[PDB]
This record gives C-alpha cells, structure tokens and sequence, in this order.
RNA sequence: AACUUUACGUUGUAGCUCCCUUUCUCGAAAGAGAACCGUUGCUACAAUAAGGCCGUCUGAAAAGAUGUGCCGCAACGCUCUGCCCCUUAAAGCUUUAAGGGGCAUCGUUUA
DNA sequence: TAAAATCATATGTAAAGTT
DNA sequence: ATATGATTTTA
C-alpha cells in the first residue's frame, strides 16, 4: 500500500485528480496515477436556468389543464342535473351535442330575454370556461385588467360581456387576447357580477332553470380555485434569541497575538441590548458598515420594553407560521392568553453522500458529488490516503449572473490590455520584442507612482525603464513572511534603492516607529500616490499577523472550501498528521505554483489541465513551502553568490524533484512539453518508453502504475425525459411527407414564403409577399408590422392576414394530441444494436416508445422511410444497447475509432461519437460526425470506472425491455 | 425548491367569412351557377406531453352517478429490484456460495 | 448505386402572485 | 446541445 497526498481541482464541469507522494517528512518525491472527470453541469447551459424548471413548468401546465377540463365536465353534469339538458343534447363522448357557437353576443342578448337550454349552457359554459382573473408597482397585463375594469363601472358600460363585444369589435376586430397583448383580460369579480345579474335576468324573465341550486354550482365554479398554501419558525423566543447569540459567539477581534471573542463582560453588555434597545454595527464598537443584526419580534412588538413570556411566545410565533388566516390563529392564541413565517431550520473509510441541507447550490452539489466518486474510487483502489489537496475553481459557488458579470468583467479588461500594451508600444517604439506583463505593469507604476522611486523619490527617466537592471517591481511586504504576490503588494522602485531592504516591511525600513523623517515622506508619498486605497492601507501595514497572513494567502476562506475541509476531516479515515489534514489552495498560490513549476498553460485547447492543476496542489506541502520560503528569503536579501547555510549564485525556484514539468507533461498529454502536435502515446508501451527515453536520469518515473489518461464522462442512460417537441403540426397532408403549420406573418421570411400552401392560389397574395419580404430586405418582424391586406381579383382590399399556412417537410412524428397533430421528437433515450451475416443494425428507441411500451421492431435503412425500414425478427443476434455516453469503439479498415457515443443519426443511420477528451485536432470539436457502422468489421461497447482504469468491452445476453 | 391561477400560442372539428386551383350544367361569347378540396379572418367546443390511474354514493351484480380528484421531461442515493463489471473459493466453460463496485427501467424527495 | 462523411436548419411564451 | 432533412463524397 502507498503514503500518498491526493489532489483535487473542482470545476463547475470537471473534476481532475492526481496523487503525488511523500516521503516521511512529506516531500514530493513519485507521481502515481491522474485522471479527469467530465459531466454535465446541474443547470440549462445558455440559460443558467434550473434543471428542474423545465419539469415544474411541465407539472403546473398539466394541473392547470386538468382542472380546467375538469372544471367544464363538472359544470356539464351539473347543467345535465339541476334539468337544464336531457340525455338528446350529449352526445356519445359526453359532449353537449348542437352548442351554440355565439356566446359573447348571447351573454348580451341575454339580458332582455328568454333563452332557450342550449344558449343558457352555452354562455354559462363560455364563463366558467375563461374565468378571469383573481387577486391573490407597474403592469402590463394588469394594467389591461384594471383598464377593463375601470371602463366598465367608472363609465357608461352595462356589463363585461356587452361592453366588450362593442369596444373590442369597434376598434379591435377581435374580442380575445391574441399575440401577447393583454388588454382585453377582465376582473373575475367582474364577470362574477357578470353572472349574478344574468341569473337576476332569467329569473325575471321565466327562464325555467335559474334556481338556487344551479346559481350556486355555477358561482361556486367560477369564483373557486385552490388556495396558496416540530421544526422552528423563526419568529420564536427561542429562535430570535439563538439567531442573536450563536451568530455573536463567532465574532473575533485581532487582538495582539491571536484573535479573540470578546471578554464575558463585554458579551455581557450588549447580549441584552438588541433586547433592551430597538437597535447596530457601527455603534456595536461606540458602545463594545452593514447592519449584522435585528430582533425582528421583541421590537416589533415593542414598536420601556413589553412583558411577555416565553411559553406564549413560542406558542404564538408556532400559529402564526403554521397558519395564515385570522381564523385558527385566534383559536390557538385563545387557549394560551401580527403576521409571521419562514420557519427555521430545525468516522468511516468512504465519504458519505454531500449534505443537500448543508449545499443548496445544485452545480456544487453536482461538482462534489463527483468529487466524492472519484475519492472513493481513488480510495478502494489505492488504499487511504494520508492528505486531501482540494483546488476549486473561480466560478464554483456563484450564482448564474455572477458567473456573467465576471465574464463580462474579463473581456472588458481584455479589451484593457490590448489598448494598454498599444499605449505602451507606441511609449517603447524600438522595443525589441512585445510587452510582457511586467513591462506594461511597470507602465503602470510610473504613471501610478507619479514616476517616483517609491522609496527615494528620485525621478525615473522613462528612456531607461525597461533596461536590465534599473528599476524592479517590488514587494513591498516581504514575500518570505507574507505570501502575498497580489497587485497591491507591488510598487516600481529603481535597483539602486532595492539592495539593502532585506526582507522588512516598510515600516521596519524606514523606522516608521520611531516617526523619522524618511517615513514621513514615505507615507506622503504612498498616499498622494495614485494607488487605491487597498494598495496604501497594505504599503503601510504596521504589525501584523504574520502567520495569519500568510495561512489568509494560502487557504481560501470561500463556503464550499471551508465545509469540505471540514466534511472530508470529520468524516473520512485519512493517514495524516492529525494537526490538520485537509487544504483548500489560494487561487492566485496554485496560479504561482504552476506558472514556476513550468505548467504555465496552453490556454483551454483539451480537456486534460485539470489534471495540471490537481498535480500542482497536490505538491503543495509543508516541506515545499518550507523550501520556497527559504529560496525567495534568501533572494530577497541577495545572499546568492559563493555563501552556504548548513549557494551557487543561480538558482531557480525549489521543484519538487528535478524534470517535474517533463514527467507530468507527458504523462498527462502523452507528447513532451512545448510540442502539442507530436505522435501521442496513446498506449502503455508508448507511453512508458518515452519516459525511460525522453527522461534520463529519472527512472522513478516507470513503475507499474503509469496508465495513459483517457477521460472519463458521465454516463446519463436515463431512459425519461421529453416525449415530443411542443410545436403540434398537422398530420393531414403526412401521406406524401409534408406537414402544415401556420406560421404568423409578422416572422416568415422568404425560405418560409416558399413552401407557403397556396402559392399556386394567390399568386397575387404571394406576389405581394414576395414583393413585400424583398422589399424591405426580408426582415418581417418590421416588414409586416403595418397592417397589409387581401386585394381583390378587380378590386379594394378585403381582409386582414394576420398568419398563413406553410408546409414544412416531414417523415417522422410522433402522434400528439388525441392523433390530431404530429409534432417533432426530442429524445432518443437508446439504440439497440443488432448484427447479422456480419452487418450491424441500429434500432433507435425514444422516449414515447417507452411510455407506451414500443420495442420497436424495425432498424435503419439510410434514404427509406420508416415503412420501409429493414425489420428485424427473430433471425437477429442482439449485441448490446447504446445509451448517450457509453463508451463504444468501432473498428473498420479505414480506422481504429475509440470514444464515447453521442449521436445517432436517423436519417443516415449513423452515429456520432466524442472524442475521451474533447480535442480540436480531431474531428469538430472533438465530435466526430457521421461514422459507418455497417460496412465495419468491430463494433463494441465498453466500460469505465470513474478514474479511467478498468477499460473493458461487454458482451449483453438477453435484450431489456423498455419498461 | 415547491405551489396557485390567468392570458396567449399550436393541433382538430363546427357556424359565418376574404381569397382561389381543378370538375359538372346554362350561354354564341361576355359571364354565371354549383361540387369536392386548399385556405384569410372571427368565434366556439375538444386536446395541450407521449402515457397511467384513484377515491365517494346508490348497485345483488350489472353498470349508472359523482370529485376545490391524482401521477408522468429533475436531483441524489443504494434499503429493495434488474443489468454489467471486479474479486474470492470449491467441483468438474458453467454451477454454488460469499463479498464489492458502476448505472438504472429501482428507492426518497413526491401527490 | 449503397454506405459514409458532410452541411445545414429547427427547437413555446408573457404574466401575476403564494410558501 | 439535439435531431434530422438534404447534399456530397467515397468502395
């Protein structure tokens, strides 16, 4: 078994591993096995939407439709019951048989005379179908409401039903809403006041049916709908005072040697404040800029303190969250003697599953969930491991739009540089070469700096600020003692003045305490100085927290590091010093790390640097910070010629072992560092012959575990999700392969125009679209926003055309909605393979053909139709059955092709597949689009363990059903 | 992360309706009448994933009534189930048995 | 040709609230 | 990203 250190870099995509191992005082000194984990991110990619919004929206719409229908087939049985309709008006389906088509003009008629059955139920249908809208600033379909309901009683209308057909046939030509307007939406009291005065109406004008029962069913319909809805409410005694106290119990002050909670009589004074006072921050420390606390009850009440109790308390602040009414909030609040909510919350060898309580954001959940796969793999593979090195990227934690906002941050600074180093090139004309960051930064300075050594105020000639050796961008705080490679660490000083500083802070320089002179000066300086505030308030840094700085510079305090630390220290058997045995790295110290351990990056091309960056953090160790931090001492304060502690006069950045970029680089890309266009070894023999060839004097690097990476992807063989695409087209014309939707006028373009229905019935119709689309240069959204009509054979215009048929090709469907409408799949949730005299057959199976059942019975034929597919019987061999991301390979003449199924292509009867690390130089993107599967000779599935190992093909025996 | 409703949109079928291709009759032609389609606009009803169910009342079952009726595009996991893979051990490739993992058509959220 | 590789185009949406 | 009509290239 191994001592070995394993490190993590956690995206919000990828998780890539590596382990590294150490000898007993934890120096780097082999490098076993790394590997890549690729799946897909827990949200909608170009949306940053939920993954679940999809299917909740899909529930509400299908509650709302069922109860709607639902709501006319109860409102039928109660017509057919309190006797308004016999059993010769419905017909077979329980349809009303012979309805009047004229309902609105009927609601009208309605109230001056007698209505024979039938119109009674058309309109008493026609309302509890659209029913309007209920109460439960700005608007705009809101607006259209309370315009409606304003007109109707803050005017001269009778009734909803009568004003609209008037004002809406007046100036509208339509009664309903259409095309996203919501003007002509109406009050649901309204037309509850619609229908109370029609019943007064018919029951005046002896209408038989207008008795109490059938007002009641039918006011009762209209107007009901569902109402919106021992853990802790908050709002409790018992809750308020926790909130108050164990948030208090963690706030520390920097105190002289460590940090500190305050004293038990400071707490003491102000635990009971925030009781006895209404409020505070910062008037926390005037009496010990945000608010940090507020007793939300206790003031609420109060606003000499009230005399309640704590049983009353938590008895009423339960009622008040359980219910919402007045009614049964009385009723328990009278027993025991305002509005409320939002109630309160309330070792092994393996990582037990990430706490969803503990993690509410579902990428990281998603990302550490896979982090915790590769662990346990990693773990019953190799045995357990003695430290855990977690790196996780930038944007893992952040909300969709913080994730925008810094990449929109990035390009705007991108477009920055390019403009400075224009503006510095234009400075440098004869400037051998193109700047480099340090060249354009010390630009920067100067200008910054005002063009003053920061630390002699000496003038800097422009002409000599790029030569070798006289001026040099420093630390200002040490780097030794701080860790700090930030920007405001950094000031442009001439090399004459930066020889004799050592490793002291200014203030330890400059005797800033003792006030001299020269600290005077430098403090204007700094702060006249065109630096932020941030960059003065740390040039100036008196005493500090040494080892708290530096252990601030190289963990990082985010949430998820913090929690995983924790989970992964409590529960997890690690070998480790018990001390301290999980590290999350500083971003910027790992960025460090690799760009001078030499994996500074070829920039995103393959899906294989999260291996670099989990190799670089898990070197990260106390030994190597030891040795870094006695290498850039020394460097700091000279001492770099002919001297010895325990000095050759150049020496680079302490490696782990020596070649360190060279082994990791080929091992992770299979090709040697600075050539990413050689021959990859993509085998063993390869890949272990080029490390006992390319590196000499490492033969630490040939053991029995160096394995090639072949990424591995998540495997989603879900056999649910969509049915069909949500455009229902009809199926009428589906005889000859064609489809009619009607597309509106307002967004058909001249491809459109083409394939309209009738173009060889109103060639002056098309005519005028055609000459209309060209026109305008065919951008109808504007083209066709001026309302454009029917001209007569010899005549004026006739009628408006606000949409017109186009018939679209089409040789699939799936049949929706009750075999009236045909609309388009989504999903191919499998394809089952068969093979027979030696040729291969694929079968695809999507996901209506598993609702219902189908096994489908026919393979692919490339150019013939679905009836005209080969079938297949009882005379074919099965294979095995091919779900999105299954590892396949297919052999042919042509060539050897390994990767993961992606596609399957219905018409061509071919399948696509990606590449294990989705690479550029082959293929589109790494897909490889369109392979033949016929005419080849191999064609099997494999496996993959989550690491990568255990590569081997299936063979499947009795083929699964559907369901 | 759930939950109520609304208003559209799409498909189907009706009544009216703006255009119009062919086919039958009347006419010398000019024009008319019609039919089956296609389809512009308006209105209404049915459906609004594909697919599956419940409960209450008369009933002897038949079978009829009835409902603020219900689930179905996701995350995660291994208590149960299915597939696949890995070990381990015994006998003549399978069997038995024990164990472990990956993923779901399995389980919880979830009705 | 038949199969394999390539290219190319279409995917439902606003509102109002509640816990 | 998926699905799939339509088109070109190849044994």
């Amino acid at each position: 078994s191994i001592n070995y250190i394993l490190g993590l870099d956690i995206g919000i995509a990828s998780v890539g591993w590596a382990m590294v191992e150490i000898d007993e005082e934890e120096n780097p000194i082999r490098l076993i096995d790394l590997g890549v984990r690729v799946f897909e991110r827990a949200e909608v990619p170009k949306t940053g939407d939920s993954l679940a919004m999809a299917r909740r929206l899909a529930r509400s719409v299908r509650r709302l439709t069922r109860r709607r229908a639902h709501r006319l087939l109860r409102t039928r049985r109660l017509l057919k019951r309190e006797g308004v309709l016999q059993a010769a008006n419905f017909d077979e389906n329980g349809l009303i048989k012979s309805l009047p088509n004229t309902p609105w003009q009927l609601r009208a008629a309605a109230l001056d005379r007698k209505l024979t059955p039938l119109e009674w139920s058309a309109v008493l249908l026609h309302l509890i179908k659209h029913r309007g809208y209920l109460s439960q600033e700005l608007g705009a379909l809101l607006k259209g409401v309370a315009g409606n309901a304003h007109a109707l009683q803050t005017g001269d209308f009778r009734t909803p039903a009568e004003l609209a057909l008037n004002k809406f046939e007046k100036e509208s030509g339509h009664i309903r809403n259409q095309r996203s307007d919501y003007s002509h939406t109406f009050s649901r009291k309204d037309l509850q006041a619609e229908l109370i005065l029609l019943f007064e109406k018919q029951k005046e004008f002896g209408n038989p049916h207008v008795s109490g029962g059938l007002k009641e069913g039918i006011e009762t319909l209209l107007m009901t709908q569902r109402p919106a809805l021992p853990k802790a409410a908050k709002n409790t005694y018992t809750a308020e005072r926790f909130i108050w106290l164990t948030k208090l119990n963690n706030l520390r002050i920097l105190e002289q040697g460590s940090e500190r909670p305050l004293t038990d009589t400071e707490r003491a004074t102000l635990m009971d404040e925030p009781y006895r006072k209404s409020k505070t921050y910062a008037q926390a420390r005037k009496l010990l800029a945000s608010t940090l606390m507020e007793m939300k009850a206790y003031h609420a009440i109060s606003r000499s303190p009230l005399n309640l109790s704590p049983e009353l308390q938590d008895e009423i602040g339960t009622a008040f969250s359980l219910f919402k009414t007045d009614e049964d909030i009385t009723g328990r609040l009278k027993d025991r003697i305002i509005s409320f909510d939002k109630f309160v919350q309330i070792e092994k060898i393996y990582l037990p599953p990430i706490p969803a309580d503990e993690i509410r954001n579902p990428v990281v959940l998603r990302a550490l969930s896979q982090a915790r796969k590769v662990i346990n793999g990693v773990v019953r593979r190799y045995g357990s491991p003695a430290r855990i090195h977690i790196e996780t990227a930038r944007e893992v934690g952040k909300s969709f739009k913080d994730r925008k906002e810094i990449e929109k941050r990035q390009e705007e600074n991108r477009k920055d540089r390019e403009k400075a180093a224009a503006k510095f090139r234009e400075y440098f004309p004869n400037f051998v070469g193109e700047p480099k960051s340090k060249d354009i930064l010390k630009l920067r300075l100067y200008e910054q700096q005002h063009g003053k050594c920061l630390y002699s105020g000496k003038e800097i000639n422009l002409g000599r600020l790029n030569e070798k050796g006289y001026v040099e961008i420093d630390a200002a705080l040490p780097f030794s003692r701080t860790w700090d490679d930030s920007f405001n660490n950094k000031v442009l000083v001439l090399g004459s003045e930066n020889q004799n500083k050592g490793n002291q802070t200014p203030y330890e320089y400059f005797n800033g305490k003792d006030n001299s002179r020269e600290w005077q000066e430098f403090k204007a300086r700094v702060e006249t100085s065109r630096f932020p505030r941030s960059k003065k308030q740390r040039i100036l840094l008196q005493k500090f927290d040494e080892d708290g700085f530096k252990e601030r510079n190289l963990n990082d305090t985010r949430y998820v590091n913090r929690f995983l630390c924790q989970f992964v220290a409590d529960r997890m058997r690690l070998t480790g010093k018990g001390k301290k045995r999980v590290f999350a790295s500083n971003g910027q110290i790992t960025n460090l790390l690799r760009g001078f351990w030499g994996l500074r990056k070829v920039r995103a091309e393959n899906d294989r640097h999260h291996a670099l960056d989990a190799v670089v953090v898990a070197c990260s160790t106390v030994a190597m910070q030891q040795k870094i931090t006695r290498f850039v001492r020394y460097k700091e304060m000279n001492a770099f010629d002919g001297k010895t502690i325990d000095l050759h006069q150049k020496t680079h950045f302490p490696q782990p072992w020596e070649f360190f970029a060279q082994e990791v680089m080929i091992r992770v890309f299979g090709k040697p560092d600075g050539k990413p266009e050689f021959e990859e070894a993509d085998t063993l023999e390869k890949l272990r012959t080029l490390l006992a060839e390319k590196l000499s004097s490492r033969p630490e690097a040939v053991h029995e575990y160096v394995t090639p990476l072949f990424v591995s992807r998540a495997p989603n063989r879900k056999m649910s999700g969509q049915g069909h695409m949500e455009t229902v087209k009809s199926a009428k014309r589906l005889d000859e392969g064609v489809s009619v939707l009607r597309v509106p006028l307002t967004q058909l373009k001249l491809k459109d125009l083409e394939k309209m229905v009738n173009r060889e019935r109103e060639p002056k119709l098309y005519e005028a679209l055609k000459a209309r689309l060209e026109a305008h240069k065919d951008d109808p959204a504007k083209a066709f926003a001026e309302p454009f009509y029917k001209y007569d054979k010899a005549g004026n215009r006739t009628q408006q055309v606000k949409a017109v048929r186009v018939e679209q090709v089409q040789k699939t469907g799936v049949w929706v909605r009750n075999h009236n409408g045909i609309a388009d799949n989504a999903t191919m949730v499998r394809v089952d393979v068969f093979e027979k005299g030696d040729k291969y057959y694929l079968v695809p199976i999507y996901s209506w053909q598993v609702a219902k059942g189908i096994l489908p019975d026919r393979a692919v034929v490339q150019g013939k139709d679905e009836e005209d597919w080969q079938l297949i019987d009882d005379s074919f061999n099965f294979k095995f059955s091919l779900h999105p991301n299954d590892l396949v390979e297919v052999i042919t003449k042509k060539a050897r092709m390994f990767g993961y199924f992606a596609s399957c292509h219905r018409g061509t009867g071919n399948i696509n597949i990606r590449i294990h690390d989705l690479d550029h130089k082959i293929g589109k993107n790494g897909i490889l689009e369109g392979i033949g599967v016929k005419t080849a000779l191999s064609f099997q599935k494999y496996q993959i363990d989550e690491l990568g190992k255990e590569i081997r093909p299936c063979r499947l025996k009795k083929r699964p059903p559907v369901r």
